[PDB]
């Protein structure tokens, strides 16, 4: 179109209320980590584990402790996405069997977005900026619990090639969020014409914030597909470890969703 009407105006202020929404939701910003993590004079400068040795100072079997520290951020990481889902104009407005199952099958896309807000090729920011934890290490840890990460960074190093900033990740993860074929959904017609106006609001935002690379839009919603990837993976993994590991449990909350 590339017409300042009545219609891109209300794309804006759609835009404007998610990126405030997004900022009120979550804590650790992709502009806070990606200052922390070039040394921009950020407050406070996070202790890197690279070891074993380095990670007992910090943390003041490891590969247990590690994956119980992943689950209890994963809990709070799901706070954080219902309080965001909910700022999203006409998501309260839908089924509530609906809105919880938008849910289910959303939050750890959103997860695995988000978490490469905290990657570089180095390592990942771990409690809100305080701590590093290097890509090595967590390879490193006793199998299968160094296969969790690795295909996360595969997927962050490819996503934050896009250089997306926050007001670009607020709209996208909102168009995740209202995805029309999420299993058992009562009424998809009403999800569909929000997403199609996040799609809007997005393509608008694209075009405005990334002059110089096209079919962003397009190599973006691609993303999506390998987001799908990385949860089947990803729970075809936890699959794994609830049988070799019968020493061990994971807590209620997430089983709710792993089952589906
Ligand atoms: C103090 C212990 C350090 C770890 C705490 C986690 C950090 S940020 C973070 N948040 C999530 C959220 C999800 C995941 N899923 S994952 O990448 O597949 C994964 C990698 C390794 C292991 Cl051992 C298990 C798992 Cl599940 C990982 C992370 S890392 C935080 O701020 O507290």
């Amino acid at each position: 179109s590339m017409q300042l009407n009545p219609e891109s105006a209300d794309l804006r202020a759609l835009a404007k209320h998610l990126y405030d929404s997004y900022i009120k939701s979550f804590p650790l910003t992709k502009a806070k980590a990606r200052a922390i993590l070039t040394g921009k004079t950020t407050d406070k400068s996070p202790f890197v584990i690279y070891d074993m040795n380095s990670l007992m100072m910090g943390e003041d079997e490891v590969a247990i402790r590690i994956f119980q520290g992943c689950q209890f951020r994963s809990v709070e990481a799901v706070q954080e996405i219902t309080e965001y889902a909910k700022s999203i104009p006409g998501f309260v407005n839908l089924d509530l069997n609906d809105q919880v199952t938008l849910l289910k099958y959303g939050v750890h896309e959103i997860i695995y977005t988000m978490l490469a807000s905290l990657m570089n090729k180095d390592g990942v920011l771990i409690s809100e900026g305080q701590g590093f934890m290097t890509r090595e290490f967590l390879k490193s840890l006793r199998k299968p619990f160094g296969d969790f990460m690795e295909p996360k960074f595969e997927f962050a190093v490819k996503f934050n090639a896009l250089e997306l900033d926050d007001s670009d990740l607020a709209i996208f993860i909102a168009v995740i969020i209202l995805s029309g074929d999420r299993p058992g959904l009562l009424n998809v017609k009403p999800i569909e014409d929000i997403q199609d106006n996040l799609l809007q609001a997005l393509e608008l935002q694209l075009k405005l914030n990334h002059p110089e690379s096209s079919q962003l839009f397009a190599k973006l919603l691609q993303k999506m597909t390998d987001l799908r990837q990385i949860v089947t993976e990803h729970v075809q993994l936890l699959q794994v470890i609830k049988k070799t590991e019968t020493d061990m449990s994971l807590h209620p909350l997430l089983q709710e969703i792993y089952k589906d």
